[PDB]
């Protein structure tokens, strides 16, 4: 009778550790993590990179007769057949301009270059730049460095590309970072007379704070800062590190674009975007980077845009990009208040020999900083490893029949002499 | 002598193990979790639905002679005896409609209905919807479906009630979403004349971004857009997933609600409302849903807001309302630009035959949108299972005095002779 | 032949415990944790401490001959020579003003010219409600920071209740009417370090058992708006050494009864300032002498920059263990409605562009009824370690304390 329950105590023994066992071998090659969040104190903080674009493409003054014919249609100022749309809310001298550098009559072509167009016609930060600081100590345009994005001329400080070394701040607060105030220039836009496609009525700048590691992608990632406020970012530095496959989806290898020295998501899909196009189109857009040639107008109207858009239409296997392993992100926090003050109106409107309107519908101050001397970490980490797993095997293994690696090894001695 | 030294390795060996051994037990038995975060990309969003009101109840020029009758103390356009207050820094006119509203005099009221009151004299998305866009395809003011909150005749873009099919964004950035041109139409806000607890100096709507599958709660849950700007929202879609008890405190069950077919912690809140003021005072509010008759003005002024607010304090015990397992939230950041640019000011205005005082203090143009065609996941995992507290127990038990259970088992074997 | 086999399993399975188990040990060594985060629904939340200065650091009006004279260098309306700055862009009755005040022909404390000439409360606050009912300008308490005169709503100081609310939503917190007074503000007709072309206020929400540090972290709010600020309540729980770094004895500074990091930041400043200079500046706490205007330019201002950059190691402000932060999310809408602008100019004696350049709404709230909870949790404990050594050291040679013990007792017989 006795070892009728041995035999049931050493069966039931046997299968327990039969499914705990296989839960514990399952767990592990599900190879599952676990996050841990930590913040970690500096005595310094390099500063991150920040783009900026005027929301108006180009100045409406810095625009030429050869500019309306070769891109007159896609800068949508002149209709499909070189003539101004509807003249509706025309102001006279601006419509007797336009309709003067729309004539057209025994006109010779000059050679037409779309990124020639978008360097001189844009908004030239030695203009908008009314005035820089950093860490309190002046900043010069300099240190903004000219980025070629789809809004057109854009401005990035501290790029630290070129050679030139990353500013750091060694303080936080509002008065230890970027601050700089703009004149977005509201008269050069484009005037707006009939509904378009393209048509905005919005006026501004767009903003992204960046690493250096990344190139902007300002059309996506950017927020808008409006004029006639001093706009505060507070921004909290965070350093992420993933897990590769098969824990997580990162990107292990340092998959260097011919493009981009420093593997980027934000590389990474306008990498994708730059080939198909120099494939599918024999042309390059302008904030596109490399040696090809740049699209003409017509390439634009009848080649590029479609394959921009039957690209993101059609199928997003063709790009597919993985986050890379290390990653600085940058948190912000936006708040504003009201500039100028009436004690101050009368002051800037002379300085910069405007008149109060023009101050209060045209100034805006960015001011850029990090809250606080410290990041924070987010790690993906392992929790099952092979270690942790044979323990847990063994300690159940040893627990339920008490047997080992050698034990089970005799037994097999005897099934092989058997 | 070796006996004595081996003894007192047993010894030590056996405490050690027993506190080692309750050590685990004890874990175990706190049922502790820990989180994993994760970030996935997606080549296609389900974009979410869109709830705004206008900061403005009802439109002034909709409210008829009836309405003042019967709600006017409650509207807070008449006194506690039908009597206008005082007229003072009251435009002629203004005043004029008002008082010609609320003569009284031979008057035979007419039937009255909160919900019909709110349908007729709330702000109209056919007025209100200047432009729609989503994906960069037009939509049209069919597109928001009709929804009652306290704040009145609200809308609710993408709502994918009724049938209709939740809309997903294969792009993100401001472009690739939602973007509405809205006239929230200040000159239809009602009159403040005199101090009032009602009395509210704000202009703008109010936005609440949520998953389909929970009704909105804009009261607390919104978000404010002013006119003259261009207000972007950046979205980040969240998948959460939480643990049931003993781990966490989530829904193991469906929770079937009687008024919703999905179990969401809003639907719960606006569940327990409704089920105490049917219970307290037998009628519902505009917003609260049902088949119950609707509330009269009285019935308001006498009975549902005391209750309401008896709830908030007195039953704050009373309800409960519990997590669920699975939820989808959207994280936003906002930032503004300036509307309209000078180069367009005039545009609009001629547009919209409006002047241009009129666009800078009525028009503004939301933009909701993905930053990244992205979601975060945020799980509680369970840190210690059954086979992990059994293959520590084994591990320790062998290691300090090498038994098993079924030496445990062969020592009351022996016990037993 | 099998004798031989059995050995070397025997010497390459006591390889894989010793790679094995080493490898448990060292990860135990590096004293790993793990985040666990949580959401608790509650019944009732402690409403924050909330602090808000003008931007605007003292009041035009309120400004006399004598505080020009002793301290108009500082406050940057004089120059060196006493004498006023370029005429351009000057108001004639202000500049008449200052003339008459500057007159210097037959003709002081920092404190008595924040706390009198800063702006007064009792002004700013057109209205004030705490979960919808009415608060006065006496629940406010006067902290004096870098701003000048700054005010701090349900500071819970002085044995004061904390507030709670059992709601969540834009009703249920606090709602302040403000009227910044742009009229009272410094005028500037050159170019100076306090020279500021911003109108508005500065707010931080903080929990009552930190001190608020406003110029650092705070955030804007614009006149003309009602913003709205969503709060979400985080409890945050660390580890000390030799886990994390966190300070395991509060060690509290005699200043404040209870520690923070901020609390630390501004010990470390003030006990500089005393140290190199013997005086401490207006906002710094305690019993020493305030600074004169004449100590602040030669001592105090260029002590605190070169603290800053010189010596960084020098205060070292460890992270408390247990600490109370509020999330926050802004949005804005446009004060006053057109329907109300004519009412509030006349309820308050000023003109309806008096009320669009002066007026904010601050409403600040819980957005729901919970707060989050984010505990460092330790990844590996010893009873973890002594029961994954016990598994592998069963499974590989199937040995014991005991059996190591024994072992050492045939080697030593033999
Ligand atoms: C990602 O970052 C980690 C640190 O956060 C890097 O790890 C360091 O690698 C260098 C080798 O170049 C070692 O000298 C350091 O000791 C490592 N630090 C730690 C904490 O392990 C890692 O190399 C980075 N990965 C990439 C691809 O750049
Ligand atoms: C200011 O600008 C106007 C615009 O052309 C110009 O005529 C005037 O001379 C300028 N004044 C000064 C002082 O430069
Ligand atoms: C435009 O509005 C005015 C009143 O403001 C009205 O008289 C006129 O008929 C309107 N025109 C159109 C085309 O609607
Ligand atoms: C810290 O806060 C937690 C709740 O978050 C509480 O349980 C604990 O008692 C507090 N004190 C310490 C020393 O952890
Ligand atoms: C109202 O404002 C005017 C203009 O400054 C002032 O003279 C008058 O005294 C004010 N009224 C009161 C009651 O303060
Ligand atoms: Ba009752
Ligand atoms: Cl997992
Ligand atoms: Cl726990
Ligand atoms: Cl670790």
């Amino acid at each position: 009778l006795k070892r009728v329950v041995w035999a049931l105590c050493f069966m039931g023994s046997l299968a327990l550790l039969a499914l705990v066992c296989t839960n514990r071998i399952q767990y592990y090659f599900l190879y599952p993590h676990v996050t841990k969040l930590d913040e970690v104190a500096a005595t310094r903080l390099t500063f991150p990179a920040v783009t900026f674009c005027n929301l108006n493409e180009f100045r409406f003054s810095r625009v030429t007769k050869n500019d309306l014919y070769h891109a007159g249609e896609l800068l949508a100022l002149l209709n499909n057949r070189y003539e101004i749309p509807d003249t509706q809310t025309a102001d006279e001298k601006q419509l007797e301009i336009l309709q003067d550098k729309a004539n057209f009559r025994n006109f010779k072509p000059k050679p037409f270059n779309m990124l020639e167009f978008y360097d001189r016609a844009g908004h030239d930060i030695r203009e908008m730049l009314l005035s820089c600081f950093f860490r309190g100590e002046q900043c010069s345009p300099e240190d903004f460095k000219v980025v070629f994005t789809r809004y057109g001329k854009c401005y990035t400080f501290n790029a630290g590309q070129d050679g030139k070394p990353r500013l750091i701040t060694m303080k936080g607060g509002t008065g230890n970072g970027l601050e700089i105030m703009l004149d977005i220039q509201q008269d050069e836009y484009l005037p707006v007379w009939g509904e378009t496609d393209e048509t905005s009525f919005e006026a501004g700048i767009k903003v992204q704070i960046h690493s250096q590691d990344e190139p902007p992608l300002i059309d996506q990632l950017g927020f808008g800062v409006a004029p006639g406020f001093q706009t505060f970012v507070s921004c909290q530095e965070q350093r992420l590190i993933y897990l590769p496959p098969p824990w997580g989806d990162c990107k292990a290898t340092t998959g260097d674009s011919e493009f981009y020295d420093t593997y980027s998501i934000t590389a990474c899909r306008i990498d994708c975007e730059t080939r198909y196009l120099v494939e599918n189109c024999n042309c390059r857009m302008v904030h596109m980077p490399g040696d090809a040639p740049y699209c003409t107008p017509e390439q634009y109207k009848e080649c590029a845009d479609p394959a921009l858009d039957f690209l993101v239409e059609k199928d997003n296997e063709y790009c597919v990009c993985e986050m890379p392993c290390n990653v600085t992100r940058y948190g912000k926090e936006l708040s504003m208040v009201k500039i100028p003050s009436k004690a101050s109106a009368k002051y800037l409107a002379k300085k910069y020999n405007k008149s109060e309107q023009y101050i209060g519908e045209n100034i805006l101050v960015l001011d850029i900083f990090f809250e606080a001397l410290n990041y924070e970490t987010i790690e993906q980490k392992k929790a099952y490893e092979v270690a942790g797993l044979l323990g847990d095997i063994g300690g159940q293994m040893g627990l339920f029949i008490g047997a080992s690696i050698l034990t089970v090894l005799e037994l097999f001695d005897y099934a092989y002499e058997v």
